[PDB]
């Protein structure tokens, strides 16, 4: 065991490794409790977060698990990984505080964007590292559902990695229409919409879908994409979702040429097969590698898929302190990842 010490940061108490030192508050606790550090043991800065009430209750406890057992699966280029986690109690008895270390990441595609439409190098580029990041969660039965701008991070030299910070860009404009209404027959395919809405705002400098609401997001899209036509009507289980979406005046689907005008037609393409209405035509990730936009990027030696992830803790109906000790044993058993250089 380390040795820990204490402070206070910005109404919290603090208790880390020595290893961690000059803890600096980030985010303006957009993030929540994260702090920058400096990490003795390789010389790098890294982000500490602290997690707040992880075990307040027996759902805070499951996400508490979900969350450590997410992070201990993913080890690719492209999403975020787990540097340490720790806890400074001794025993499952004083366990109460769970702190986990990511790289620290430089900057958001909000925070990009809102700087510059990109060039098309670019954004082959962010959205190549998107989808390989992707074919690898994707290929542990992993979903993301929550793709947006905020939650993609990208250093200076423009490596990416996915994460996801959780709670100014609303998740219902990057939304699969068909999880923002019924959210039945859906699959992996849901992060390719998003995908599409991201590589559409980064081609052009505009949110595609700025909805207000999930109806007026439902119209927006319908107006590029078209109303459905019978054989995906056909799909629809739902009756006051078919029955709405028959109501509408029908609408036909744009030339997405004529919209995105002046863009790669490679990624006017590639658009096209990643914002269809149907999920079951929608483009994979692991298909979207191999589409000739990437050209330049694509490795199919170099874009490895994912160990099997055991989700099946999802199922279980636990008490609190059963979630917090399964939690505590995931502590325990981490093995630090190789130092890199
Ligand atoms: N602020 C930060 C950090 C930081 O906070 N690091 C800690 C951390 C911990 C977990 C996750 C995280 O992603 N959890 C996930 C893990 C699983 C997820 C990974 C991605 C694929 C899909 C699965 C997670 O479980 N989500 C939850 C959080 C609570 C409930 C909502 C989702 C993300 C960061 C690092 N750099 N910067 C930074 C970024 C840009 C500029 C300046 C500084």
């Amino acid at each position: 065991r380390p040795t820990f010490y204490r402070q206070e940061l910005n109404k919290t108490i603090w208790e880390v490794p020595e290893r961690y030192q000059n803890l600096s508050p980030v985010g303006s606790g957009a993030y929540g409790s994260v702090c920058a550090a400096f990490d003795t043991k390789t010389g790098h800065r890294v982000a500490v977060k602290k997690l707040s009430r992880p075990f307040q209750s027996i759902i805070h406890a499951k996400r508490t698990y979900r969350e450590l057992r997410l992070l201990k699966h993913m080890k690719h280029e492209n999403v975020i990984g787990l540097l340490d986690v720790f806890t400074p109690a001794r025993s499952l008895e004083e366990f109460n505080d769970v702190y986990l270390v990511t790289h620290l990441m430089g900057a958001d595609l909000n925070n990009i964007v809102k700087c510059q439409k990109l060039t098309d190098d670019h954004v082959q580029f962010l959205i190549y590292q998107i989808l390989r990041g992707l074919k690898y969660i994707h290929s542990a039965d992993i979903i993301h559902r929550d793709l947006k701008p905020s939650n993609l991070a990208v250093n200076e030299d423009c490596e990416l990695k996915i994460l996801d910070f959780g709670l100014y860009v609303a998740t219902r404009w990057y939304r699969a229409p068909e999880i923002m209404l019924n959210w039945m027959h859906y699959n992996q395919t849901v992060d390719i919409w998003s995908v599409g809405c991201i590589m559409a705002e980064l081609l052009t400098g505009r949110t595609l879908f700025p909805g207000t609401d999930h109806i007026d997001q439902l119209k927006l899209i319908l107006r590029l994409v078209g109303t459905p036509g019978a054989e995906l009507l056909k799909k629809i289980s739902s009756e006051s979702a078919r029955n709405y979406i028959q109501s509408l005046a029908q609408m036909p689907k744009m030339n997405f040429a004529n919209v995105f005008i002046g863009a790669n037609p490679l990624a006017v393409d590639l658009l096209e097969k990643m914002l269809v209405l149907d999920s079951d035509k929608r483009i994979t990730a692991a298909q979207a590698l191999a589409h000739a936009y990437f050209a330049q990027y694509h490795d199919p030696d170099d874009e490895p898929v994912a160990d099997p992830y055991d989700q099946s803790f999802e199922s279980r109906d636990l008490l609190i302190d059963e979630w917090k000790s399964l939690t505590y044993d995931e502590v325990i058993s981490f093995v630090p990842p190789p130092l890199d250089q």
